[PDB]
């Protein structure tokens, strides 16, 4: 066996039987284990490699699950799961029926919070410490937060409250100067100039038998220290966790520590495809994503429109903006993991005559709901939202599935919503949004679409649908990914109409009135919750027109969807092509049988 | 005339004709003018009094509207409106058809941002500075933010980006140690006591300086506004400065009722608000439930928690103006076995949408939301009307939603929520309700409605404020049924099926947008049951509602009792 130490560790109690001098050897086994787990592709390799040493030290010193160790985001906690009885389950992590890619309360007593969205650890830790003190209990509360997650407003504000309440708790700042891209913000720049302190060999331990970046927060500050010296981290944690009041332990780590390729390019290796651990060679993504189609379109658009300015909250790579940031460096802004700041900054740009585009994932746009409503929509400002990862994202699970934007955006006055069927329609909607008054939202899924030639800029009338298949008996209304399912379902069914409902706000009132009055039954399909989304919009509009056709609303049920493939989620939610054919048969359509 | 200087000032151009030695006298005229404007009651007196001197200095030094002066919240900007051509309109501020109580872009070229929610000034200012630099322009950007607004996460994160970008802009920190209550947070504690509190932000820091020395502020502003990079000018002000009563009690005089400026005597609001009913109920409940813990984001007074904070000091938390922190902190409490209650206005709960969804609902945690100012709030206008919570909460899995018809039903819903698994939301309007005896704790079945008036021809479904309209509308109409639809999630599926199948027409009424709210929920449920009755969905239209009385908004939205009777007549009901 390659891992003699790890073979005997089934939980933190087994870990504590090791001597402090054996801990370096254990971190090497953990790093080799994480590399093998991630070699199949699609996992958070570089972040978990960087956090191996602090996670080992935390479980050696603290007594989970009696003590609570909280991970911000949770993508860096693979070593945590390996050390808490889930080593064998790492083979199926993020697979349907397997363990989650992040810490999850229902999965283990050792997982203190369910995370995926960033910056929630500090407020959660405060709540647990206040609950502990209210109950007269005496356990440790520790939170691990990265330098990227620290840029979030809810982390900065929670720290302000944490310093005010002054309760016992430990915050480990896992500082690797990386978010997904290089980290941004003034705090990241300030901490670059902080010198590393040596405590255990013991210069700093002798000095206290030099500035606090959080001095105004009233929090004890220790560091920066070497985040990969596991014995020194143990030594420090033993001497900090029992002190009065809150403490920030600032550690410095190398993202991807232990794998040379990952250390050299921590951006790609944040989430690598299938790779060879011995060579670092990986399977390239030869596909053409919606993200790439958007990036090509907006990079092209900004060449002739000097008012276009793109803002992302820390997702330059995911939203497809790498080339844009290089071609238009003076029209690009990364606000860090602060969706709230991205939207309101764009509002200010629009007030001064710019045409800002907020690139943002559907699940992360949830963080900026009030900024869209209050800061953009009240004055009907020229902010365009290009919303990636719309609908089910799959393996990332319930914390990341963007199945709510058709509901929460639709109830905001003046926010137009479009679903492009292909890259040409995406360009048509982007062109319309950048040349018309008020806010526009354009949402598209994780996945691929065909490339279109440069200079593809069709004119479309916002709010008009397009019929794609003839038929007046039963008509399917769907856009985007749901439309692909609908066209596939009706592929061999003449008389089943299919309408590209490419606009959710406004609806095509004229076409819906005609189709709703002439059809005996309608089917709406959406990659979104059935609650208050596109189907609800159709029912509201039909009711206003006093039309009462039979309507089958297909979408994601009112339940969070666990990690699985999007195809599996959609099959069980009942919106894929076989499920639509089943509904068509229920409505009396002559659907061929399989026997 | 008592205001010889102000009589000649119709804009910042006129203001600059004064000498620097005349500016102290001008601030006195401004303070007296603001006192008279607010003497009719219902306005933001103490905040605008405290900001008189910095606003005068800013308009004396800067060149609005070419330069952009941004106010956070905007409630402190009465002197700004008086100095920018709206002095005469101050008589009708917050009245229907008058000017807004906050700065509003459509109202004046001098109003750089439309505000009401706090902490948006810094991100807005950054966007304007980046837009200016991208266009090659050279005007000043200045933001005025209070110490309370600085506790918001979106202000702290925006400051982190502001320091990163390093663009020309001035941030005036208007520090009076007050929010509505006394301010909270570590920054407030730190600033009470030669160090730059924002050193890690990479921002130039000047102060603290006297926020009421108008000539010194002018002198300082002249030597700061043209410097490279962002600057924080930290000023210290007294909330209510200029009125002895307001300085002595800046909490009440933040928004005083009708008062006599010469005596300080004011009309005591002896009404029993929904806020007071909640405060009484939760203070009572926490005496026998040690797991109850109440969290507010800076609204101890408004949510009715003054007595609670005094009786249960060890079960009370004020997180400042950080709704996001309030909800996720409550989630952590629930994870450790507590029964937290988040007291929050509907409009401010919008700030915590992701925290409700991601941090509370995914693990179905024991957080109870007591949602005040639900529906139209009226005079505060579009930035404050809480008409979206029935829509955005409803699409979150596992979040139950109740609308209590009175204080007894509120206690029944609070009791249920604090003793059952998962998150619960209870929403009630600004306004009054009857007091109930101590020990009123009825048992109710969450999700079941209650019919209040017989009738099968047309049946009205409504809860809360909308139910009051519905009962009044059907007052003399036999055969018009009225159902207390006191639960929006879940709906009473059994009663909706029976009523939807037997009635010729239904009316839904809600103090909420018609888009995706209660009416939408009824239509979705009816469609799932393949029932197709005639339905009239009544609610707030898909348009922001300007400041007016709630009754006026409801009359024009079509949900008050006369409007419902008109719909009943359209449905064939014999209305006299
Ligand atoms: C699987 O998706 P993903 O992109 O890898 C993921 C896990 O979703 C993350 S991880 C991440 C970077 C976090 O940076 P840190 O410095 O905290 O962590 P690290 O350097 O990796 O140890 C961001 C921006 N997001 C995206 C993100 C953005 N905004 C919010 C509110 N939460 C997020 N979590
Ligand atoms: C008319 O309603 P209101 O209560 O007086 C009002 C204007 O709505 C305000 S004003 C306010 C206090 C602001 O404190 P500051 O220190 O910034 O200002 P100041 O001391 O008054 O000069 C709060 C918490 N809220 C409430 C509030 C809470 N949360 C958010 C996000 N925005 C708010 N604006
Ligand atoms: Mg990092
Ligand atoms: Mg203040
Ligand atoms: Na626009
Ligand atoms: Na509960």
């Amino acid at each position: 066996s390659d891992t003699p130490l790890l073979d005997q560790i089934h939980g933190p109690k087994d870990l504590k039987r090791l001597s402090r001098e054996q801990l370096p050897a254990l971190t090497e086994e953990l790093r080799g284990e994480i590399v093998r787990v991630c070699s199949r592709g699609g996992l958070h390799l570089a972040s978990s490699l960087g956090a191996v040493d602090i996670i080992t030290a935390l479980h050696y010193v603290l007594d989970s699950p009696r003590d609570r160790i909280l991970f911000d985001v949770g993508h860096q906690a693979y070593a945590h799961k390996i050390l808490t009885g889930r080593r064998d389950q790492m083979a199926d992590i993020k697979k349907e029926g397997g363990i989650s890619g992040f810490t999850k309360v229902s999965e283990s007593e050792h997982d203190a919070i369910t995370v995926g969205h960033a910056s929630t650890s500090l407020a959660n830790a405060l709540g647990m410490a206040l609950a502990r003190d209210a109950q007269g209990k005496d356990f440790h509360v520790a939170a691990v937060i990265g330098d990227g997650s620290l840029t979030g407003g809810m982390a900065l504000a929670a720290l302000n409250t944490i310093g005010d309440m002054g309760r016992k708790m430990l915050i480990v700042l896992n500082d690797n100067e990386m978010s997904i891209s290089e980290n941004v913000g003034a705090m990241n720049k300030f901490m670059r100039g902080l010198q590393v302190q040596k405590w255990f060999q013991a210069v700093e331990a002798v000095s206290k038998p030099s500035v606090n970046p959080f001095a105004a927060m009233g929090v004890r500050y220790v560091g920066p220290v070497d985040g990969h010296n596991v014995q020194e981290l143990v030594w420090l944690l033993e001497r900090l966790v029992d002190l009065d009041g809150p403490t920030i332990l600032h550690i410095v780590t190398t993202k991807g520590k232990g794998l040379s390729y990952a250390e050299a390019d921590p951006i790609y290796w944040h989430g690598p495809a299938k790779f060879d651990p011995a060579t670092g060679e990986y399977v390239p993504s030869s596909a053409y994503s919606w993200s790439a189609a958007f990036g090509e379109a907006v990079t092209e658009w900004a060449k002739t429109d000097p008012r276009t300015f793109v803002v992302t909250p820390a997702m330059r790579e995911g939203s497809g903006l790498v080339e844009f940031s290089r071609v238009h460096p003076h029209r690009y802004l990364d606000v860090g993991i602060a969706e709230e700041v991205a939207v309101t900054t764009a509002a200010g740009m629009a007030l001064q005559g710019m045409r800002p585009v907020v690139a943002i994932y559907s699940t992360f746009l949830q963080r900026a709901y009030d900024q869209v409503l209050h800061d953009v929509a009240i004055e009907h400002l020229n902010v365009t939202f290009c919303i990636d990862r719309a609908g089910i994202v799959g393996a990332d699970g319930a914390t990341h599935n963007g199945v709510f934007d058709l509901s929460f955006l639709r109830s905001i006055p003046g926010v137009r919503i479009g679903l492009p069927k292909d890259a040409a329609e995406l360009r048509g909607m982007l062109k319309y949004a950048q040349t018309h008054d008020g806010p526009f939202a354009i949402r598209y899924p994780r996945g691929n679409t065909a490339q279109v030639p440069a200079g593809t800029w069709p004119d479309l009338k916002w709010g008009e649908w397009e019929r794609l298949k003839g038929g007046d008996d039963v008509v399917i209304l769907a856009g985007g990914k749901a439309l692909d399912y609908a066209l596939k379902a009706a592929e061999d069914l003449p008389g089943v109409g299919v309408v590209n409902a490419r606009f959710v706000k406004p609806l095509d009132e004229e076409m819906l009135r005609e189709v709703g009055g002439r059809a005996r039954a309608l089917i709406t399909v959406e990659d979104n919750t059935v609650v208050g989304g596109f189907g609800g919009a159709v029912l509201e509009a039909l009711n206003s027109m006093n039309l009462h056709p039979t309507v089958r609303v297909l979408g994601i049920p009112d339940e969070f969807q666990e990690h699985a493939t999007a195809e599996s989620v959609h099959a069980r939610a009942g919106i894929d092509a076989p499920a639509i054919r089943t509904v068509l048969a229920e409505l009396g359509v002559d659907v061929p049988i399989e026997v």
